[PDB]
């Protein structure tokens, strides 16, 4: 039984684990703590890039954004290297997805604009996709830091799975913009040890990870079977029992994904 397996993983990793896989015509939804809130961490970058793509003509990707020393205040593997030249919106989208670049995410929030440095407009974008649960309240790095149980900067496995389903498999974006989002997630550099690790090599996986304080580790993915049948997989976790400095445990996500893959294979 899946729920027993997931509960065993929670005990193993001193963690809280949330899992959602939407139903298909032949598979029931998989749910474990699916409606409990967990911090987004960088998983929000996927719908953030969708929002920026949706909002603008595609040639907005070529607009140069300049930024300075006081803009680098979070892990930013790409933006730190390009601070002297600026980055285009397309480069920012690439970095935000593929490297979880926090400065890139903050600059994209600013590009979206409006109250809360773009966080209200981001939340509004999710509302437009029928998500009345998720909320973004802070930028990077603060959005990773809310205490366990705090609702700020949270989604749920169920909510984020349904959002990602619309973005990747549905019609939230026109095909040209959808392809940009999907390809950036396909070329992600941060997810090899999470959902990807739980699915056989002949399944395709595209994903966006998140990692935060209090042992937070997330991954949201779309996977395709070897015959092209897609599934959406959201796995979220935290480790409040270890306090603020608890390490994220990628292996919890890999094991959870292995259990999911066993059901879907
Ligand atoms: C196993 N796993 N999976 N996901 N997260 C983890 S471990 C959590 C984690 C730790 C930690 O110490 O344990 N960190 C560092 O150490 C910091 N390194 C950097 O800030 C920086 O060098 C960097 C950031 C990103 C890419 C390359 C370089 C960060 S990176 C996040
Ligand atoms: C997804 N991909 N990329 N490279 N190889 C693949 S798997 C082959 C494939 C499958 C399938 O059932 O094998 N598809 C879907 O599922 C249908 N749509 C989407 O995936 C779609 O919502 C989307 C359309 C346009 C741009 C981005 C996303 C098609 S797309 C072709
Ligand atoms: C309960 N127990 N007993 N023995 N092993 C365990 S649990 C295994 C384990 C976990 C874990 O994931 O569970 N860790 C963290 O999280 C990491 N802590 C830090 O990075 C940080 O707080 C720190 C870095 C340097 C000096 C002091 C603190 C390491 S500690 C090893
Ligand atoms: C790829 N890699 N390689 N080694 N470790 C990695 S992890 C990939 C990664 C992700 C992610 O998308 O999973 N991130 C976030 O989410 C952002 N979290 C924060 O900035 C954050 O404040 C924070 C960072 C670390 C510890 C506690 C809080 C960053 S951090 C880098
Ligand atoms: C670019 N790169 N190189 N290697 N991995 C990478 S990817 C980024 C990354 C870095 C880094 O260097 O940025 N890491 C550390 O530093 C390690 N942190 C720890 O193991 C950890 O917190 C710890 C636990 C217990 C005691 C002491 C330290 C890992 S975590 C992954």
């Amino acid at each position: 039984d899946l729920a027993d397996r997931f509960a065993e993983l929670e005990r193993r990793y001193d963690a809280r684990l949330g899992v959602y896989v939407p139903a298909t015509g032949t598979t029931a939804a998989i749910e474990y703590r699916a409606d409990e809130r967990f911090a987004f961490c960088s998983t929000f970058a996927a719908p953030l890039v969708a929002a920026v793509l949706h909002q603008n003509p595609l040639t907005h990707l070529d607009k140069l954004i300049t930024y300075t020393s006081d803009d680098i205040r979070s892990i930013s593997p790409v933006a730190q290297q390009h601070v002297q030249t600026g980055m285009t919106i397309g480069q920012l989208c690439d970095a935000a997805i593929r490297y979880s670049d926090g400065t890139a995410a903050n600059l994209l929030l600013a590009d979206l604009g409006g109250p809360g440095g773009g966080t209200a407009a981001f939340t509004g974008y999710l509302r437009s996709l029928g998500d009345t649960v998720s909320r973004l309240d802070a930028e990077e790095p603060e959005l990773n830091r809310d205490p366990p149980g705090d609702e700020r900067d949270t989604t749920t496995p169920h909510a984020i799975a349904l959002v990602l389903q619309q973005l990747v498999l549905g019609n939230a974006l026109p095909p040209d913009k959808r392809a940009l989002l999907t390809d950036w997630m396909a070329r992600n550099t941060t997810g090899a040890k999470r959902i990807r690790a739980g699915f056989p090599a002949d399944w395709k996986v595209i994903d966006k990870t998140g990692t935060g304080d209090y042992g937070r580790a997330n991954d949201i993915a779309v996977v395709w079977s070897p015959t092209g049948v897609p599934y959406v997989v959201a796995v979220m976790s935290d480790r409040a029992g270890g306090g603020y400095d608890a390490e994220p445990r990628e292996a919890l996500l890999a094991e959870a994904a292995t259990c999911v893959a066993g059901v879907l294979a």
